[PDB]
């Protein structure tokens, strides 16, 4: 999963990811949710004073940078009900024995001159016995409480300037700095409830990023080395840690995100930052109305440039990374996965395509993961091998080839191929996979889209149906199919070759001399080429598979399986076990019998 | 004056300003309205939100960047009534056979692709009888119709990054490529009407300046050398043509003003860009919250910087360098003068001190000019020679030192000495004039102070400090029943006069007309005033003050233990001395300001001590 940490497994790593998010927010007091509401209304064109109004002010639904306005909400409140619901409860100045200064709301604030704007939440998660289980750390980034903005933000960008400017470890030192004395009352607050570094959740965005690095820098050292073992998640982060303990979590189109590096102002500072970094994921795309824009970006991509911000709000950080973790398609995805988060305004939404632009930003490789909204989202995939996943709402569907992955989810969904019905060939196993294969052989797998569209010259749309796809009475016929149950079956094709459906159990799959597609799927299956010129399909837990009869002119394809780097060929999932070359993805195999790892060729074997 | 034009002289060059002023306004069709009117109620600090919410969204009384906001006024007419009390109207496509892009305004759309953003207007002055007198060319700044701001605006800044990125002479080519047609009709219905290059006025605002220089650099090889003696008055401009042709005026705190050298960006370019330009008004600074606020300048002033911005608000020029059109001072002013501009905010200004911080800027050489607004205002005039003015409203001065005239306008106003009483002399001619002689020698000519506040040893011993307030009366200063009294003085009559000193010491007042002041042994201070005056010292440590159209004088017995003093006198350039305003007429040196003189009779160049010619 994108999100794995350290050596805790894919689920461990998402509940950590999620705290450290939920923390994160905190720390902001929702300072942002008039932007971000203002710009879900209005978008990021025309419409851009109307977004920046609300920044300020809010509306009837949100509460911009302004307090005190009778019909804003209280986002405050909303924050607080947000931390604790993810389990999180703020840890008082009194329980920690703390003599530094707090406000009204529990908010840490820096110890030393040119680091009193510096805000931190401290927070313990808490048993049904009221035990503390955990600590959350949450720097807060750039600004500071509604009651005192412009003067605290000009503290912190102040403090933001000598990371870039200033004496050479002034990055790595601003928590030792800032809160050097806090950190060893949480020591001491830790150790009095039996935890230890291991039980310390440190997050934060942006400068508050910077502050999780800092940390992560100075745990070794500082503090005892008490914080040394602490989890280290960091959002939007312009620096990263000299230490291996921080995962550095952002948008590639977000500016501020990995600005420096780890600690340097370089050329690339002011521009496109892009170079892979090992503590970072490097691969997630925000497309918002600015990326997907034409005219925005006539103009150049800097962290000069105040609009590319939009790409830094730490809203949208909350809510298209939420849908990364919630993905069908998370434990396909690895730190460095291209993944392209649907963030446009409702008026953006209605006529924009999501799609891998690949705008400001080295070249993705791999393949590719797009994530929906909840709403209706017009997603088009590239031509080569891409996971599209709807979400609720109703969603419209292209993709320009390859091998994919098409979850249409909750709504009516229709796929858009763009070209006529003649050019493909369907199939369909009855469980709820439609099977699209295009003239170049792509094979696309398909679930709740029940809606094709062709052009035939000039759009024509196609129900899903079990009789085939259909235009009232007109039928396209599925490709000729044995389907097998939920048992163990055994599948016979015919001569003229066929679509062979396991479905669950451990299947005997039995091709003849035609071309045949085998679909062996979950289960262990025994599949038996016959001749021909077959194609194997493997997608999801598919097994321990062995393939008998493989030969020069058969085709593996895996699609949606387990450890997968981006960019993986065969070779890196190949080995020979006695006179059989196995492949291996995850703790799934394809064993096939007899056949020299040697004869194999990229062409023959698809990995996406 | 510091906006003097070609040789258009004093007074026409203002008239001119004022119109390049109006017409570089009606371009940007009150955009920033709002802004100033939520900065005027605000201020750039806790105020900010407020202030921004107020550029976008308007008020009741103002319109922000957002049209169509049922509650605010209708600014565009405004703006549109504004350039017409001016005596502007804009000239329609119809009447230039111009087969161009306009829109409902009539305003100009740039023409070729890459300059579809680009906006002018073309407007006409007309006489009693309704003949075409003038044109005026108001090419638009960053920014476009309310309509289409954000898309127009973002035409815009990719023009201005090429104008210092791309082809070299991009800024010089603008107005060639987004107008050339255009102007061609300009052209033809100038002739057609009888009009020449010189009934041209061209100005504009930031990048709409970047297009007066490029029109400049221009005008010589296209459109047939026809607005080769047109009228160039560029604000804001980050550039500066390579010809003779451009007034260049700016705020020096406004980063956009002289970004680029003249057309290159450098390392300056991002950061500090105060270099004196020929072109350019180098000195005017715009005293806002933003240039007040230790907090704000905290942060590098860069063009990079947004709050640093505020200081380029059209709204801003409009107001600041119309009060300087204005000012008492004006004709004492020339290009280079330091101008210190009061635009706080109504919070700010009860409680900041309007004073040349000499913030993010060379240093200011000569006298200072500072600038009050029609409000109630806090003054602080530095250590060397100042020009204060309060304009309307109850103000309140201090200063530094040296040698100033305080004008405190109408209102209540106060000048407040911040030290004892007994450290200064004050002298009154009975003409409105109330001098105030400092410790060191340094005097102030004072009109419509009615209040002076010092500050007295108080309680236990001086411990304590007493703020007192005298009244300016004919007697003297009063607090109560305690009189301060004038240092003697014998008073003339606006008619020749012979005045006499006593053996003490006397302030010698001629007032208009030809006066012969009669000097004694002690130490006179004469003031001839208007007319042609002849003054002998008789002896003693003599003081002689010029100031205004003195006329032509004689001073005969000046020695070196005297003194002139030269203040707000005609031609003095930023920092002269005696020596470019002396020379030798026979036997005596001659001292020449403008149209007035002083000879010193008998005395020679070689002898005068800058010591002993204060000029100011
Ligand atoms: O958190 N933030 O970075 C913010 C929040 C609100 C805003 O208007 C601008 C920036
Ligand atoms: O002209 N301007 O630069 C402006 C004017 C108003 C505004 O709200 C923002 C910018
Ligand atoms: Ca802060
Ligand atoms: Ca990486
Ligand atoms: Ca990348
Ligand atoms: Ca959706
Ligand atoms: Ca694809
Ligand atoms: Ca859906
Ligand atoms: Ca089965
Ligand atoms: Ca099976
Ligand atoms: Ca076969
Ligand atoms: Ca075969
Ligand atoms: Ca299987
Ligand atoms: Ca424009
Ligand atoms: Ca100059
Ligand atoms: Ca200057
Ligand atoms: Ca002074
Ligand atoms: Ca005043
Ligand atoms: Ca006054
Ligand atoms: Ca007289
Ligand atoms: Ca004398
Ligand atoms: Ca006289
Ligand atoms: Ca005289
Ligand atoms: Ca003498």
């Amino acid at each position: 999963g994108v999100y794995d940490y350290k050596n805790f497994g894919t689920a461990d790593s998402k509940a950590l990811f999620s705290d450290a998010m939920a923390i994160t927010l905190y720390s902001y007091h929702n300072l942002d949710n008039g932007f971000a509401a203002g710009y879900q209304h209005n978008g990021f064109g025309l419409g851009l004073p109307a977004t920046l109004v609300t920044a300020l002010l809010g509306g009837t639904d949100s509460q911009g940078v302004i307090p005190g306005i009778p019909w804003n909400p209280d986002s405050e409140k909303l924050a607080l009900d947000a931390v604790k619901k993810a389990g999180w409860t703020p840890i008082t100045a009194s329980q920690l024995g703390y003599d530094g200064k707090t406000d009204a709301r529990g908010t840490f604030f820096g110890e030393k001159a040119g680091y009193t704007t510096a805000q931190v939440e401290i927070l313990g998660k808490y048993d049904a016995q009221g035990h503390l289980t955990e600590i959350g750390i949450a720097f807060r980034g750039t600004s500071g409480p509604r009651e005192n903005l412009i003067l605290d933000s000009i503290g912190d960008v102040i403090n933001d300037l000598l990371a870039a400017f200033g004496p050479k470890d002034y990055a790595k030192n601003y928590v030792g700095e800032a809160f050097g004395n806090l950190l060893n009352d949480v020591v001491a607050f830790a150790k009095a409830n039996g935890l230890s570094g291991k039980d310390v959740l440190v997050s934060g965005h942006s400068l508050g990023g910077l502050a999780v690095n800092s940390m992560a820098d100075l745990s070794g050292g500082k503090w005892g080395g008490f914080f040394a073992d602490s989890n280290y998640i960091a959002y939007a982060s312009p620096t990263q840690s000299s230490t291996d303990k921080v995962l550095n979590v952002g948008y590639e189109n977000d500016p501020v995100f990995r600005a420096l590096d780890g600690s340097t102002f370089t050329g690339a500072s002011v521009g496109v930052h892009d170079a892979p970094k090992e503590s970072a994921t490097d691969n997630i795309v925000s497309f918002n109305d600015h990326y997907a824009s034409t005219a925005w970006n006539l103009l150049p991509f800097s962290i000069l440039n105040i609009p590319t911000w939009i790409s830094h709000l730490p809203t949208a950080y909350g809510d298209g990374m939420n849908r990364i973790i919630e993905s069908k398609f998370y434990d396909l995805t690895s730190k460095d996965s291209t993944i392209i988060v649907a963030n446009l305004s409702d008026p953006a939404r209605a006529n924009t395509w999501v799609q891998d632009l690949n705008r400001n930003a080295e070249t993705h490789k791999g393949s590719t993961f797009i994530i929906g909204s909840d709403s209706n989202d017009l997603i088009q995939g590239g031509s080569g091998n891409d996971y599209l996943e709807g979400r609720a709402g109703n969603d419209t569907f292209r993709d320009g080839g390859g091998y994919n992955v098409i979850l249409g989810g909750a709504g009516n969904n229709t796929l858009d191929l763009q070209k006529s019905v003649n050019t493909f060939d369907f199939a369909n196993d009855g469980a709820g996979n439609l099977y699209v294969r295009d003239a170049n052989g792509g094979i696309s797998i398909t679930r709740d889209i029940g809606s094709i569209v062709t052009k035939e010259p000039d759009d024509v749309t196609h129900s899903v149906t079990a009789s085939g796809l259909k235009v009232g009475s007109n039928v396209t016929q599925y490709d000729a199919s044995v389907k097998g149950t939920n048992g163990a079956d055994t599948l016979k094709a015919h001569a003229g070759g066929d679509w062979l459906f396991g479905l669950d159990g451990n299947d005997h799959l039995i091709g003849g001399v035609g071309n045949d597609v085998f679909v062996g799927g979950a289960g262990n299956d025994l599949m038996e080429s016959g001749g021909g010129a077959d194609t194997f399909l493997f997608n999801g837990a598919f097994g321990q598979d062995r393939v008998v009869g493989f030969t020069s002119n058969d085709k593996l394809v895996f699609l949606g399986v387990q450890g997968v780097l981006p960019n993986d060929d065969f070779r890196a999932h190949a080995s020979m076990v006695g006179q059989d070359t196995v492949l291996k993805f995850g703790g799934d195999s394809v064993t096939l019998v007899g056949v020299a790892l040697n004869s194999l060729s990229a062409d023959g074997i698809v990995i996406a």
